[PDB]
């Protein structure tokens, strides 16, 4: 039947946005509700949920306006449609920062963590403790003799030093020290069981302490090491502050303790980077949605601008979303090259945040951007194509599932809260 087909597609579309709206409001309430879920990764998700929540609000407002000059001729409809088109562009640009974040998350490691904390030295320097240092935190000997320190470094580099050591030689010696740090942990009875239980992010935090202090030095933190192995991060965070290490070097310790408490790299992230993501997700859509809205009002104003078939005014809202999808597929392909490399080299386990986040992001990129790339320059079997209405309505539900309800961290918070109710 023709009327029955048009009515049935309306139901799966409206229940699609009803299930997506409720799931995204519940999902966003979970990420805001639990304090341990307050990290840059989940804040990026909250802006992405907000763009799908406002899109749903436009769909429910358009439908509510059907009940009582027709609505197609009104100015209110054109605004609801302009706001809807702003939400669609935000969905794809918050999906771009979602990919851009993931890619930088795969790029940050212990070597980049220590290069920030230890810094770089070109020439030999006698530090406050009496130890001669050079490169990226490479301590030589406490022996007060620059002549013998240069000779001690000469055997540890290959050729004659003179004093100045190049950027490549320092990185060569840096890989040695980081390899010497991990061999020490695994060669220690009190550090191997806690390191093997820690995730890749909290492992780098343990290596960082060993790099500065030493294998036998950090092994003394018997009180902190046990509550780390027992996954009690918040209890270990306040206990590590009550240390000699925290009062000696406080700016470095606060960063390492945050990485143990959260299991993220946020204490090494710059505050302007997140301000650049909000400028992409909510800023860039405004730069092409409002010129589209102005040209449609002045040169193609006919039935809430639904008659979008006359000039280049279609391309100004379809070329920027194609650009966000082409770059999202370039990230998609490159992220897969990095993830399969880190898994094969045993640099990553599938239980780590970078893999599980990749497992959801790499799903949503071809889920939202494949249609846009395939039918890239098509302006305008009718029942079979009307199945696009089912996926654009349930989009929000899928985002809420893959970035919240199947997330392992949120499931920890529900069980941790339920256990506190009993105890
Ligand atoms: C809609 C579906 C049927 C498809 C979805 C499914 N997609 C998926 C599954 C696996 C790989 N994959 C494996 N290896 C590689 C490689 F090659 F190494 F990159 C990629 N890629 C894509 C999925 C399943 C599980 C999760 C998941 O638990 N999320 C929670 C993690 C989090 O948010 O913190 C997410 C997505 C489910
Ligand atoms: C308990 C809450 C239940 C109510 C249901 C929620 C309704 C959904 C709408 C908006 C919230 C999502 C948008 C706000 C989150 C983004 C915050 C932000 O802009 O920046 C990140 C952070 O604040 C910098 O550190
Ligand atoms: C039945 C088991 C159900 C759920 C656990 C599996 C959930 C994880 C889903 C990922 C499955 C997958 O497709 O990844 C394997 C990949 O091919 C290789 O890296
Ligand atoms: C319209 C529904 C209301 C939704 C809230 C508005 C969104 C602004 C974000 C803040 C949510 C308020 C909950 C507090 C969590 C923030 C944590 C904090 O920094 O204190």
């Amino acid at each position: 039947s023709p009327e029955e087909q048009l009515l049935f597609l309306y139901i799966i579309y409206t229940v699609g946005y009803a299930l997506s709206f409720s799931a995204l409001v519940i999902a966003s309430a979970i990420l805001l509700g639990f304090r341990h879920l307050h990290c840059t990764r989940n804040y990026i998700h909250l802006n992405l949920f907000a763009s799908f929540i406002l899109r749903a609000l436009c769909v429910f407002f358009k439908d509510a306006a059907l009940k009582w000059l027709s609505y197609q001729d009104s100015l209110a409809c054109r605004l609801v449609f302009l706001l809807c088109q702003y939400c669609v562009a935000a969905n794809y640009y918050w999906l771009l920062v979602e990919g851009v974040y993931l890619y930088t998350l795969l790029a940050f490691n212990i070597f980049e963590m220590l290069r920030i904390d230890e810094g770089l030295r070109l020439k030999i320097y006698k530090d406050t403790e009496g130890y001669y240092t050079i490169g990226i935190g490479h301590l030589l000997t406490k022996s007060p003799s620059l002549n013998a320190a240069k000779s001690e470094l000469d055997k540890a580099i290959g050729r004659n030093t003179n004093g100045v050591i190049t950027k490549d030689e320092a990185e060569k010696l840096f890989n040695q020290d980081v390899d010497a740090a991990v061999r020490g942990i695994l060669r220690n009875a009190k550090l191997k069981p806690v390191y093997d239980s820690l995730d890749a992010v909290r492992r780098a935090a343990l290596i960082n302490m060993v790099f500065q202090m030493g294998e036998t030095g950090v092994a003394g933190f018997t009180n902190s090491l046990r509550m780390l192995q027992q996954k009690r991060w918040d209890e270990a965070a306040v206990n590590l502050a009550k240390s000699r290490w925290y009062n000696q070097t406080p700016n470095r310790a606060k960063r390492v303790i945050t990485t143990f408490r959260t299991g993220t790299w946020d204490a090494y992230s710059e505050q302007w980077i997140f301000r650049l993501y909000v400028a992409i997700g909510w800023g860039v859509p405004l730069l092409f949605v409002v010129p589209w809205g102005i040209v449609k009002y002045l040169y193609e104003d006919e039935g809430c601008w639904t008659r979008n078939s006359n000039m280049n005014y279609w391309l100004i809202i379809r070329l920027p979303i194609l650009f966000a999808c082409i770059v999202n597929f370039l990230i998609f392909v490159r992220v897969i090259c990095i993830v399969v490399s880190k898994l094969k080299a045993n640099l990553m386990c599938k239980t780590d945040i970078a893999f599980r986040l990749a497992k959801s992001t790499l799903t949503l990129i071809p889920l939202l951007c494949t249609h846009e790339v395939i039918f890239a320059f098509v302006m305008d079997r009718f029942i079979k194509l009307f199945t696009e209405l089912s996926f654009t309505s349930f989009q929000g539900l899928m985002v809420a599932i893959l970035y919240c309800f199947v997330n392992n961290e949120v499931q920890l918070e529900f069980r941790k809260s339920w256990e506190r109710w009993r105890l």
